[PDB]
């Protein structure tokens, strides 16, 4: 606990009784846990109230059905309806479908959150501390840190606790504290006290708050507070939903439902108007009110029928399902749209190092100069074993293990690698492995120096912990690191200003030790070191050095190379201004070349494959990297971005070549080129922007801060689980796995969610069109009513519920990942599909009117009215416009009506079977591809039998139908709806477009 940011660095150390560079003792840490608990928010708990989710009524169309059930509860309250109790059933025929879909939605959402909360909590967050039990910095669980220990944070890292800054190891320290202060741009920090105890967080310029991200620099501090006492800890419970509105496709379908509410409203008022000339009819006694209310009920019931009441849930559901399936592949979704958006991505831009490659770095080759004589230059090359970060392996020259100390060129080589380096190693005792602290490229240098052991230090009798940094520490005692010119991606190098260590001889020379991209560094060299000697840089020397770099970077190991140099005579510190990072390059001039290291960095296994799948899916993959163009092109080949022997001259570019191009040509280069190299963070962003200017959906994958701008800019930003917190922050998805395959999977899922939404709509429209075609084809062709209000509400409950929602669990189409991506501004509803909605809607409306007719006309138990309907309904009371006045009322017989209600239910459950796939046949895509659908169909048919044969029920709805031969007819008329779509799918297949 520390109340103050207003106390000085010394006072904070004194308060906790801690040595700045050693950190807490094991006993101190024991005390501090007990007194302060673990560094974590207990919270964890309660996302959405069981109730909250229940309240996914509130939606567009569900509220309509809600109101629709009110009028039924009020019309029932006034003793009637028409038949007394049949009016209290109505309200519950409407609630039921709503409650059914609500249950499925709530369930899928709960499962989703669970799955996601499982994935998020899986891998433990880590921190870096100095603690007394170890000399070099170590990694602990962030949960285990307490007030008082010395913590190290660097560019990329998330600040793990509230920290009072002790020492800034770079020339500046920039922090992204948006999450806490709203402050959109990163802010500078210092170590001077801030007097005001009153002061607001933005004035705490010497503190780092848990949960923020370091944007630039490296610092050291002491933890003031942890857990709930955290500045961000205090404020969690509170905020008016920094939570959000719905996804593009959701807003699209919402909009589509909105204008469907128009067309249905109209057709409904039209039913009420096309009739109520049947107002005064003998059915309701002829009152000038009763018939108006009845046909008003026909309207309302027809409305609840036509309205896709489950559209709002099926999407909410397919989303939560897509998340839950991503989480099962170890993808964290931070933003709902990600899966759909990736659905129609045509270009995936990808970082190389850490993303396309493992970022498990290993120096396996190096060289220094051997001889220089006229235009003859020779190199002493060396190999190094050990691929892991473990200080175990040998230096070989001509296949024999050597003692690196033998070569003075290697002594300095190792010196630079050790001093010019902000990273280190730490031995994990539990896992039993040497793990990096900081950047891989640097940690590889660390492990290299432990293998070169150039001053012959005695390391065999050390613990695995101590062995991890021992030779590096030896070097650190040789020289005092006065300060460092932090790496920057414009100069592509890093610097360190050093003086000899005991101060014994206080002017034998300060030095700067430099490492960087070979091309930039070699150009700023005027001397080449030869052993302990120095000679001018010349053309032939430079050419030698560079050709071996070309060799290593392009050969079969594809080595990531770095050059190491020293500045023999540095400027005086007083001539050096540390304020403007843009002067660092001049300070790193007049250098002496020492050597080069070549690093192994294997491509991930799953990549080559993932890329093929992209090609097939019509998705372009582009490598984007700071690294050399040689090594990047070679890797692209090894990955399949380029073939092993393609001319790549105009489809690979450096930042410099790309900048040399006119804007028009830059944009065009982005369309053909698949490899961009030696490129800065601003270029990564610009390439993504260019792609987006062809109105394409662009994804960016990465891991470092050099990728955040591009990650923010792309439609979907995907961060590696192994990468930086700042990459993760700027992302919409995170691959905790680091598994690149998942990106392709997520593409397929987003594609499939789309397709599922389609079939759901196709099913409902084409079916609910038939339901309306029916009422209108009777009232116009001049027939008796086929259905009643409650009978309309029944087909709704039983055709528009679970059999529809179930389509959302359709399996992916067979070719879903073999067509190009969809354009995002494509007509939701295709012109050809609208015709298919009608061709199906027509057969359904005609098969149901033609069914009630067959009962009257060609049916043995029916009266034999024979063709021409006998021409009217007029008959009324006893024997009228005497046209075979044989049978009186048969109209109002339940028989014709419950015939139609059964063709309607049966036939709707039939074209649901064609809604498994847009254009695939039931022959290639059987009904059992979706079981969830089949079970829902049974529940419907089953519910529909129950209503027919459980005696109290048939009264409330209206009398049954002869099992044996009536059903044979319903099933004879309904079944062909399958055969029709199947010829219609044949059309859209063996002729094609889309
Ligand atoms: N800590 C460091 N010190 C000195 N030079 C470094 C360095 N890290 C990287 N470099 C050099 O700077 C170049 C540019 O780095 P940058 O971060 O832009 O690309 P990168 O190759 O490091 C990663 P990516 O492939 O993910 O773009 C590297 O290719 C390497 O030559
Ligand atoms: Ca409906
Ligand atoms: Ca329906
Ligand atoms: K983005
Ligand atoms: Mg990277």
């Amino acid at each position: 606990m520390e109340a103050a940011h207003s106390k000085s660095t010394e006072e904070c150390l004194a308060y906790f009784g801690v040595s700045e560079t050693t950190g807490l003792t094991p006993d101190q840490v024991k005390r501090h846990l007990e007194k302060y608990g673990h560094n974590e928010l207990p919270a964890e708990e309660g996302k959405s109230l069981w109730e909250l989710v229940i309240e996914q009524f509130e939606d567009l169309l569900v509220r309509i059905l809600l109101l629709a059930a009110c009028i039924s509860f009020v019309l029932a309250w006034f003793e009637e309806g028409e038949e007394t109790i049949t009016a209290f059933v109505e309200p519950f025929v409407i609630l039921l479908i709503l409650i059914a879909n609500a249950i499925v939605g709530v369930w899928q959402e709960r499962n989703a959150e669970n799955a996601i909360e499982a994935l998020k909590e899986y891998e433990p967050e880590m921190g870096k501390v100095y603690r007394a039990d170890r000399k070099s910095v170590q990694r602990i669980k962030a949960r285990d840190i307490v007030p008082g220990d010395i913590v190290e944070v660097a560019v990329g890292d998330k600040v793990p606790a509230d920290i009072r800054i002790l020492s800034i190891k770079s020339t500046t320290l920039r922090v992204d504290q948006s999450i806490l202060t709203g402050e959109s741009v990163s802010v500078i920090k210092h170590t001077e006290p801030v007097p005001d105890p009153r002061a607001v967080n933005q004035d705490k310029k010497n503190m780092l708050f848990s949960g923020t991200n370091i944007a630039a620099g490296k610092a050291l501090g002491i933890v003031a507070t942890t857990g709930v006492s955290t500045e961000i800890g205090k404020i969690r419970d509170q905020m008016a939903a920094t939570e959000q509105d719905k996804t593009p496709l959701q807003q699209k379908l919402d909009e589509f439902g909105e204008q469907l509410s128009k067309v249905i409203s109209l057709i409904c008022v039209a039913v009420w108007l096309i009739n109520i000339g049947h107002f005064n009819d003998p059915v309701h006694g002829g009152s000038w009110i009763r018939g108006a209310i009845y046909y008003f009920k026909i309207a309302v019931a027809l409305a609840v029928a036509a309205i896709p009441e489950g559209l709002p849930a099926v999407i909410t559901t397919c989303l939560a399902l897509g998340t839950r399936r991503m989480a099962k592949k170890n993808a964290i979704v931070r933003s709902l749209p990600s899966v759909e958006t990736l659905g129609c991505t045509s270009v995936i831009c990808s970082d190389k190092t850490g993303t396309l490659t493992t970022n498990q770095m290993s120096v396996c080759k190096m060289f220094i100069i051997d001889k220089v004589d006229g235009d003859f230059c020779s190199l002493n090359e060396f190999s190094i074993t050990g691929s892991t970060y473990a200080p175990e392996g040998e230096v070989l020259k001509n296949d024999k293990p050597i003692r690196s100390g033998q070569f003075d060129g290697l002594v300095e080589l190792a010196t630079i690698c050790a001093l010019c380096n902000d990273s280190s190693l730490d031995f994990n005792e539990t896992k039993g492995v040497y793990e990096k602290v900081g950047e891989a490229t640097e940690t590889a240098l660390t492990t290299l120096v432990e293998k070169m052991n150039v001053f012959n230090t005695e390391v065999r009798n050390l613990s695995k912990v101590e062995r991890a940094n021992a030779c590096n520490s030896v070097i650190r005692q040789l020289m005092k690191k006065e300060f460092t010119l932090e790496f920057s991606r414009d100069r592509k190098s890093m610097s360190v200003y050093c003086s000899p260590a005991k101060s014994s001889r206080a002017a034998v020379g300060n030095k700067m030790f430099v490492k960087g991209a070979p091309e930039g560094v070699i150009d700023r060299c005027n001397y080449v070191r030869v052993g302990t000697t120095r000679v001018p840089m010349t053309g032939p020397v430079k050419e030698k050095i560079l050709s071996v770099i070309k060799e290593w970077g392009t050969g079969r190991d594809t080595l990531r190379c770095l050059a190491l140099a020293t500045r023999d005579t540095p400027p005086k510190r007083e001539e050096m201004v540390l304020d403007d990072s843009s002067r660092f390059m001049e300070y790193e001039t007049d250098l002496t070349f020492v050597g080069v290291v070549g690093m192994l960095d294997p491509p991930r296994k799953e990549v080559m494959g993932s890329i093929q799948l992209c090609r097939d899916a019509g998705i372009r993959v582009i490598m984007i990297t700071g690294d050399n163009k040689g090594t990047a092109i070679a890797i692209c080949r090894r990955i399949g971005i380029f073939g092993e022997n393609e001319e790549v001259a105009d489809r690979a570019y450096t930042g410099r070549e790309f900048d040399d191009l006119p804007l028009a040509e830059q944009r065009e280069a982005c369309r053909r080129a698949c490899c961009f190299a030696r490129v800065e963070p601003s270029h990564k962003s610009k390439i993504v922007e260019y792609l987006q200017s062809y109105d394409e959906i662009t994804a960016m994958t990465g891991d470092g801060v050099n990728d955040a701008p591009a990650l923010k800019k792309a439609e979907i930003g995907i961060a590696m689980g192994s990468g930086t917190a700042v990459a993760k922050t700027a992302s919409e998805m995170v691959l905790a796995d680091d598994n690149f395959s998942t990106i392709v999977a997520a593409v397929e899922e987003g594609r499939a969610i789309y397709n599922n939404m389609k079939q759901f709509i196709r099913y409902l429209i084409s079916s609910n069109v038939g339901e309306v075609v029916c009422i209108f084809l009777t009232a116009a062709l001049g027939l008796p009513e086929a259905l009643i209000p409650v009978q309309l509400l029944w087909v709704n409950l039983v055709t528009d519920g679970l059999p529809a929602t179930a389509l959302g669990f359709n399996p992916p189409d067979l070719d879903i990942m073999d067509r190009p991506p969809r354009s995002p501004k494509e007509p939701l509803i295709s012109g050809w599909l609208f015709f298919r909605y009608m061709a199906i809607g027509g057969y359904v409306g005609a098969a149901t009117v033609g069914a009630a007719a067959w009962w009257f006309m060609y049916a043995e138990d029916g009266p034999g009215v024979t063709y021409h309907q006998l021409t009217h309904f007029m008959q009324c009371t006893e024997d009228h416009p005497h046209f075979e006045g044989l049978d009186c009322e048969i109209f109002e017989a339940p028989e014709p009506m419950t015939m139609a209600l059964s063709v309607l239910v049966t036939i709707e459950m039939c074209n649901a079977l064609n809604s498994l796939s847009e254009n695939q046949s039931l022959m290639r895509m059987p009904p059992w591809v979706n079981i969830w659908l089949l079970g829902s169909i049974c529940l419907s048919m089953s519910l529909h039998f129950l209503i027919l044969y459980v005696d109290p029920l048939p009264m409330i709805f209206k009398l049954k139908a002869l099992d044996l031969t009536q059903w044979l007819m319903v099933l004879k008329i309904s079944l062909p709806v399958i055969g029709l779509d199947e010829i219609l799918k044949f059309i859209a297949r063996n002729y094609l477009e889309g």
